[PDB]
């Protein structure tokens, strides 16, 4: 339904945007009031990212302290983090080399570490430390505005780790933030019911302001960057990581998953294709049932390889749409926030847009340009879910070869 | 006791204010140090409105999710909201037409909706978005200071609704905020024990600074606006709402409540007159015992019709005392905050002053002028409680006629 | 271990600081990057003082509501507060008269009370009210930056008192903040494992910038102020307070504790010397076993007389190192924050440095000068623990004479 009511928001936002621009004449003021229902959506999204980051980081890290089954549980979590970090790095490199959207460096890397450890937890919810080399030179910090996403991710990772080790003493803190993450995931679902009304007026506000045909050549080159990144990650990278640790011809392993990949296109949900990819791994690729019963359940909500690469591409595409280049201190902030968005969205396909707003707010990019991401998101969301279950599929074969001593011992 | 120790604070603040002004000569500096124990009270009141709004909204809305008994529970809650909204609108119209205290408009209505959905939850506790049309014109927001009461009311209404539907999963969040609202209601009682000392020095600071006899003609016209509003609401409005839905001569229904209205004057508590207005509805007006056992218990702490009208009049009277006119974007902010002050004070007659500070802080009005409200509050508090139980009395007759099919089915 | 790895941080910070200054030449920029691992430690310390103050005040005050055993429980708590307030006053007077580190007043005392009751709880976490007499004069407040430690101590004392009286209703709030104080005490232990790396680069940053031999004459006069204060408090004050209430020759009582004082030097922990000072009070000074089983357990984590005097001296020594004099409104802020640091560190010897940062942040002093406190802290920490157990030892003799009717009644 939500795909059908977002495609309807884009089509009726384009039809409104061309029957208003060609049949009327608005000033700079009426074009601001026309895009007002989308401005309300853009601050309903920013409203919810502060309890979403806090609750999902504390609960997701404290859940991983309880889900790790010794060495099989640790090798699957380690594998999910490297492939996500490789898909983000592949997404960063591809969008910087191609550059769709176009036409000191040591004080930016030290501002990265100063923002991971803020001087106050309450100011981290709305302010960021920025430093400035000036005057044989001095260095001055300012504490500019915008939510410090790195300071809240690092604190809630350390806080969520501590409560997991406390056990009985901290069970009221685990239970508090579990109910807090279930509550804000239901508010995110309320905002996503308003979202087709907001995307309609915010797409139509963009169609009024264009005079060129160059914004659509940039959106076509943005889709050809995500689809290039999803093709390099699924054919060149993820078969190679299989072949480094399992010398067993990774393309025969991928053809054995062919029934699970095609149903990842029709349903377009990585968690709703679980009972097909469970049997399609064991009946065909002869993987152990003990590894499959852990890797595929925790992997369908943690291993998001296609989503991480797409968010990395889309945030730098917005930062090239608005004429910036981000340096390097903002590129690492993309690469941490897009990687930690696996935990920061607690296994929900609804939160694909709001994790986009977390990545854009971690740098300071305009969140109103996310409608150009949403207007072509329905085309690419099918192919992200195919890569999200392929990294889960290749994880059952990789963790099994690494844990061959745990399968002669568990019997 | 608390009425006797507030009337003593006003009389000993007037006696101090005329033995200091006529027998001494203070500068602008000693008149500021003289009103210092009242300045401490004015920031002890503002200190507590942030955990009071948050905890009472989350618990009051999550309680209404559990108290609604199908259609009888929904018709009583719907009736309590319309009469409160009518008494506020009647209070706004009367204080604007009479004007006691005297002698763009589209960017103010859109600032109302921008403040209902703030961009950050932590900045909503101390900052408000204001917009500015400038330059063929542009529009700039600024995020000025002062607590965003609408953003916290709307979020905690949506948050309190979500936890009520979660049930077992969110029971730790219901239990957390229940204990948080019981804790801050005990801190409000501690501040109200300091309040006679603070009102003494803050009344006496006003008596020093007057040179006219015009501030008392404005306070007399303020009491003649509340008492006019309580007379129109109890004779013209609330009998008419009975006659629209129950064609049964509403003044005979009101004479049947005459024993409950007179004991609402002596005790001056709408919750402490319950066991008299229970029997006086059934023994006289022949109302069903099944409707009375729900409408009157939840109505004595929710249906506050005389309090809502009085707060609406008093906040615009302060906004006419200090020379303003509020436009229309601040008048709707009165009409939401005074209406939601039924839930925002969890059934306590102590919190009549602090809900006044919530309404004055929702706009940005000076909270130090609440002593002119307090100095005549003991005269009018008797008549507010009579209207607060008359809307409860008329609610048993209205909900019974609307729910005639639920009384042939429940047997 | 932690003493051995901090003495190693000071020695290797002095050896680095003299092989860099004499063998190289840095600009103003490379001297800032050299002290960068210590700058990260200085904002990891400030990060944790906000959940440490809040959780330890709410839990420590709500624990004292449950630990008081009538009159024996009240006399021990009252005795712990006066001796701590006397040792702070003795520390303030000695550092002002000697002045190691060298070479309106009514608007500062009213700013003290305005900051105890802030206008907002969220702004109290990062802002402080300061007032300004200007223009026959007016008075203007500004709300400058820096965390309001007095507003959070006073609120969490009133909040922690209310939850203790609520009992069953507020048991979820006691259980929430107990787990929150156990969680942030484990994060403080993580920061103290980074602390030898941070102190190394922050000591070495000071050795580069000196050209004189005058900073070491000030550090020697700072140790001769703490050791003078610990000698006056343990020989002149605490024997006198014994002799006022117990006419039993206080030096014979102190010689009876000689086995407990010497093991307070070797172990250097006031809580780890409990099973020696239990028997050494009863076997020698013939104190009752009913008073000893309460006074010494709650006193080893509350009665910190040597720590309170040392923090009072060290904060004014930093405020004389950086050329200030603090007036009197900042001296009372030292005397409240150093006194309440008994509750604000929940019985942990790790938190001696972070309570130093709380006292320096309560005024607004530079926290980077705490390395001169740390570099000589290992010399003085042995003698603070001897005074911390001597006030506990003298407390068993004082509370017993005050409670002679409770020991003829309890049998």
């Amino acid at each position: 339904w939500v795909l059908l009511s977002t495609v309807a928001a884009v089509v009726l936002g384009i039809t409104t945007g061309v029957l208003v621009r060609e049949h009327s004449n608005l000033s700079t003021l009426e074009k601001f009031y026309f895009a007002f229902p989308g401005e309300i959506l853009m601050r309903m999204l920013k409203l919810i990212i502060l309890p979403l980051i806090i609750s999902s980081m504390i609960t997701g890290v404290a859940a991983l302290d309880s889900n790790v089954s010794g060495k099989i549980g640790l090798r699957a979590v380690v594998y999910y983090f490297c492939t996500t970090l490789i898909a983000v790095i592949l997404g960063i490199v591809l969008v910087v080399s191609i550059k769709p959207g176009v036409t000191s460096t040591v004080d930016a890397m030290l501002d990265l570490i100063r923002n991971m450890f803020p001087e106050n937890l309450v100011q981290a919810c709305f302010q960021q430390y920025k430093t400035k080399r000036e005057e044989e030179y001095k260095i001055v910090g300012m504490y500019s505005d915008g939510i410090n996403v790195l300071g809240l991710i690092v604190f809630c990772l350390v806080f969520g780790l501590v409560i997991g080790k406390m056990g009985e003493k901290g069970q009221i803190l685990v239970d508090f933030f579990n109910a807090l993450s279930d509550a804000t995931m239901k508010i995110v679902q309320i905002i996503m019911c308003y979202m087709p009304l907001g995307i309609l007026f915010l797409i139509a506000g963009k169609i009024i302001e264009v005079e060129d045909w160059e914004i659509f050549r940039k959106l076509g080159l943005y889709m050809a960057t995500v689809l290039t990144g999803l093709a390099i990650h699924s054919i060149v990278i993820l078969p190679l990581i299989y072949f480094i640790v399992v010398r067993k011809n990774p393309f025969r392993f991928a053809m054995g998953m062919a029934q699970a990949l095609l149903t990842a296109l029709m349903i377009s949900s990585s968690s709703a294709t679980l009972p097909v990819t469970f049997r399609c791994a064991e009946e065909n690729n002869q993987v152990d049932k003990r590894i499959t019963r852990f890797v595929l359940p925790v992997g369908a909500t943690i291993n998001m390889d296609g989503t991480a690469l797409y968010e990395a591409v889309a945030a730098v595409f917005i930062a090239q749409l608005n004429d910036l280049d981000l340096g390097i201190g903002q590129i690492i902030t993309i690469s941490i926030t897009a990687t930690s968005a696996s935990i920061g969205a607690a296994g929900v396909p609804q939160a694909g847009l709001v994790t986009m707003v977390i990545v854009l707010s971690a740098v300071g990019l305009p969140a109103e340009d996310v409608t150009l991401i949403i207007a072509v998101d329905w085309l690419l969301d099918r192919f992200r879910t195919m890569v999200n279950v392929l990294g889960d599929a290749f994880g059952t074969g990789i963790v099994e070869k690494l844990s061959k001593k745990e399968l002669e011992q568990m019997d």
